């Protein structure tokens, strides 16, 4: 019962539209990564940004077009699936 205010409001996001994952793994072989992506047959940007001081951490970067929220959402979750990731940024 009742509602909230309209502060804080969720800001309207265009879909379509390009989305940037980061995503941190302890390798290089970025199979299952990809592999989660391709499958929806749509293309993909696949970069590395930086690796930690001790090349334990490498910071990569995934940015491809999510049609919806619902792929937004599952996708990140997909990408938490690796096991090789120490840190998933789904900002």
């Amino acid at each position: 019962q009742g509602h909230m205010p309209s502060d804080s409001k969720k800001p309207t996001i265009i879909y379509p539209c390009l989305w940037d994952y980061r995503v941190i793994m302890t390798t290089k072989d970025t199979s299952t990564l990809k592999e989660l992506l391709e499958t929806y047959q749509r293309p993909f940007k696949l970069e590395f940004k930086n690796t930690s001081k001790n090349a334990k951490f490498y910071s990569f970067n995934v940015s491809m077009e999510v049609s919806n929220e619902s792929e937004r959402n599952e996708i990140f979750q997909k990408i938490s699936q690796l096991d090789k990731v120490v840190q998933t940024l789904g900002s």
